[PDB]
């Protein structure tokens, strides 16, 4: 569907993202494609200071706003954060905390950088006549050199893409559901797992183009937000929009509509039961742009794909289900043994048990 | 029109003409629903729960047999695990009441645990069927304790759930006058909707003559108090047989009740977006409202936004009937805000001030959305 903005070839991702401003916001753009060198040299938090508050008004479409939102958020983990090794700041200057909050109001989402900015708005085509390949893209904007940022966000947004295979198959499950074609709904959830599986050999490049040491001590610095963080216990001051300070999560995948779109569509109460992994995965619904919010509940209102096939009685239909879920326990499993790669050797067990809990709950949503 | 959703022409969210009576084979759940001031006052009211035989779901046929079982087995579960409500707490549901509770609430797709649907939408009748609804013509069909204002607490946020309905069958002409581009139908659209929420506001005064400040804060409250952040059983409580852990639940609220969130979205108020805790607990509350009714607000959101469509414009008239709709918003927070000053604010000077903060946070964000 259109109002749902899932694209049918990069399906949750923004299609063909903008890489320019107009002019009038040179000055936003020259902070952000300079981060390595403003943060390395210690004069970043100067130049934000120097800017003058610019207005929202000249961002005049949709693909312009993200834009800006991906600008201003990376200016603003760069502002806080700093050099990224304690010397942080509690309050965001007006001249770029207004803009921010006013353009991230429009586009309701939070003041603060999220997986569909820097992930799903943050990419490139190097040649637009050749495919959406790891060789043939590129991301806009880092925070460090050898951040081990371009590997990370590109290998996520290519798992997003392989998984944007399943996502248009969607439809034609519910629709055989309503009209009793079981032969066409099993034929659907053997696609469905299918691309799963694609999905899972997409994965495997992140040892190519992520560094462990880099991405633990660098870019999560960067990535993390200030709620529950003793280093802003109270949230980050939005000056000139907020009295008080507010608290938002730094980025996360649990941000990711993917994986939250397979979990309702067969049925595994991930955001259901009542523990920590289930608040957490609902709650970063909110960080998910307003369409894709959306869609994950209107999945959620269709007939459950699980007791569908649980009334059957049809071996061949429970293992298509069974081959879908399977899919994800592999894509879980195999994303558990990343976090020991890039997380615990370099170390954070709460990250551990959270997944762990994550992962239970899919295998244990299998029928055999 | 819309669809179902389970939303009717006349009674809005409530359910339409609630069932009074369980089939043969729950008689021993109705006696002791319906006799619950006394078997709590006498202290017997928990015993008669343990040496109930775990009955089976499969009686309960039909929709509305099954929301008068989750109003029956919500009542005694709060009545068993409150007791007499001055602090004795069972921190055990018994399993032959347990499980079957958990089996509907599985079936119906909410909490195990007394709601705003069961306690309000669900927990009604008329005295005379033919005469109209009125306060005088209905009556509660459960009762905690012998004056604790249940009648006029529940009746009375019935009454302007009703009064609401008239507006959300209007709904439907408003997002088909956007798609349709028909200014005038939408305007005419935005002042009857403003005209009814300011109709529901004459109906909130009637909380005065049948509600009590000292019987609501010092016992209806015990008895609809959950086990979510509760310092009498902080890890929430075990149902036997189903669980094997103790499982946290929510207390009733208005909060649950689908009206004033169904025109915060469609008036793009964006209580639910934001980081705050009064945005966290509305989302969170989403879960205990009957499952039609979560999906009739996740249509709504999926619509075009009211508001952008009518800031787009330029319209002086568009955005004055706009405005009409969320200075009638305002109005209900704010003269509900008064009432709760009344009833929760003084009692207990003979949760707390948090209740007051959490209500002036939504009124302000609706009202900074006037344009
Ligand atoms: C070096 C690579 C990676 C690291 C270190 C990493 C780390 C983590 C951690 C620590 C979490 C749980 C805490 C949190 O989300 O805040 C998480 C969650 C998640 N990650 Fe990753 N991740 C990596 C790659 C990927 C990729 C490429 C994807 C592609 C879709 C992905 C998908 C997810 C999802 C869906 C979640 C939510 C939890 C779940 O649904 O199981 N991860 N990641
Ligand atoms: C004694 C009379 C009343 C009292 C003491 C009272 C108290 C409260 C309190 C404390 C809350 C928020 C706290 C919470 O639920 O956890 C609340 C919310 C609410 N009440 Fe009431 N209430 C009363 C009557 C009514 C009536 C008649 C209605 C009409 C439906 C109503 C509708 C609501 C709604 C919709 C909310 C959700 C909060 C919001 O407006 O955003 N209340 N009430
Ligand atoms: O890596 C993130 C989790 N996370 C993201 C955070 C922000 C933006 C994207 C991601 C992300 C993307 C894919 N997998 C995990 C992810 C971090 C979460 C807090 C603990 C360290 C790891
Ligand atoms: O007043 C109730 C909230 N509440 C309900 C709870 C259960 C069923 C209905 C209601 C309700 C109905 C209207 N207003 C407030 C309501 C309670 C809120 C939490 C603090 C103690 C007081």
């Amino acid at each position: 569907s259109k109002e749902y903005h899932i694209d049918e070839e990069v399906g949750f991702a923004l299609p063909n993202p903008q890489e320019n401003l107009p002019d009038f916001y040179n000055d936003w753009m020259f902070i952000a494609k300079h981060l390595p060198d403003l943060i390395e040299s210690g004069q970043l938090r100067e130049r934000v200071e120097k800017l003058n508050m610019l207005s929202i008004d000249h961002l005049t479409d949709h693909k312009s706003q993200r834009l800006a939102r991906l600008v201003l958020g990376c200016i603003t983990m760069a502002y806080v954060w700093g050099k990224g090794h304690g010397d942080v700041r509690k309050v965001l200057p007006r001249n770029i905390a207004v803009p921010y909050c006013q353009l991230s109001k429009k586009l309701e989402l939070p003041p603060i950088l999220v997986y569909a900015d820097c992930v799903l708005a943050n990419w490139k085509k190097k040649d637009p006549n050749k495919p959406l390949t790891y060789e043939n893209m590129d991301v806009l904007f880092s925070f460090r050199d050898g951040d081990c940022s371009k590997g990370f966000f590109l290998v996520s947004l290519l798992v997003e893409i392989a998984a944007a295979s399943a996502i248009k198959v969607i439809p034609t499950v519910f629709k055989a559901m309503q009209m009793q074609e079981r032969d066409t709904l099993l034929k659907a959830l053997l696609e469905i797992a299918s691309c799963l599986e694609k999905a899972l050999q997409v994965f495997h490049q992140i040892h190519d183009h992520v560094n462990p040491k880099a991405f633990f001590s660098v870019l999560r610095i960067y990535l993390s937000g200030w709620k529950g963080n003793p280093q802003l216990s109270d949230g980050l001051v939005y000056e000139g929009f907020w009295e008080d300070p507010k608290e938002f999560a730094g980025g996360s995948a649990g941000q990711s509509s993917v994986f939250q779109c397979f979990d309702v569509l067969l049925g595994i109460q991930q955001t259901a039961g009542g523990g920590h992994a289930a608040q957490f995965l609902q709650d970063m619904r909110r960080y998910m742009p307003p369409a894709h919010r959306n869609f994950l509940c209107s999945l959620e209102s269709n007939p459950s794909v699980r007791e569908f096939v649980l009334s059957k009685g049809d071996a061949g239909l429970r293992e298509a289900y069974d081959a879908c879920v399977k899919a994800l326990v592999s894509l879980r499993s195999y994303h558990l043994q990343i976090v020991t790669k890039y997380i615990l050797i370099p170390a954070g067990t709460d990250l551990m048990n959270f997944l762990k809990t994550v992962r239970s709950t899919t295998e244990k949503s299998l029928l055999k």
